[PDB]
């Protein structure tokens, strides 16, 4: 067993958003692609074996798959196709993605908070707060 497997692993499903479309301007997502991303109510699929750590996110708007090992970069094409390098860490529970492109970053933490899993996205100033409970 570890940490990550007993916090984070399983299948999730979005029931509330905070600022998301604020943080997509920031981030420089288009018109179009931010209000059909917005109404997407994805279920996000987090699974463990051995080292590979793999994050789906299901919805009606994109299917979008990453697989990594933590502290290792690796290339992501997101979902409003950014194309970043990506390096995700374990730091104090918490697991803290960083996407860089284009001279800019951006911050996604994933955390457990009693039985929610909280996503807050960070790009400059703007922060966005998703929260998942269990599907
Ligand atoms: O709703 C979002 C938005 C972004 C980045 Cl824009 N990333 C993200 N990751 C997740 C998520 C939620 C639950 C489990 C795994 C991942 N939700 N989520």
């Amino acid at each position: 067993g570890s940490h990550m497997c007993d916090a984070f692993v399983g299948t999730w499903k979005l029931v509330s958003s905070e600022n998301f479309d604020d943080y997509m301007k920031e981030v420089g997502v288009g018109f179009a692609t931010r209000k059909v991303a917005g109404m997407a109510k994805p279920n996000m699929i987090i699974s463990v074996n051995g080292d590979v750590i793999t994050i789906k996110s299901e919805s009606t708007f994109k299917n979008t798959e990453i697989s990594f090992i933590l502290g290792q970069e690796f290339d992501e094409v997101t979902a409003d196709d950014r194309k970043v390098k990506s390096t995700i860490t374990l730091d104090g529970g918490v697991l803290v993605h960083v996407q860089k492109w284009d001279g800019k970053s951006t911050t996604i933490k994933r955390k457990r908070e009693d039985d929610k899993l909280v996503v807050e996205c960070v790009m400059k100033g703007v922060t966005s707060t998703r929260v998942y409970e269990r599907a």
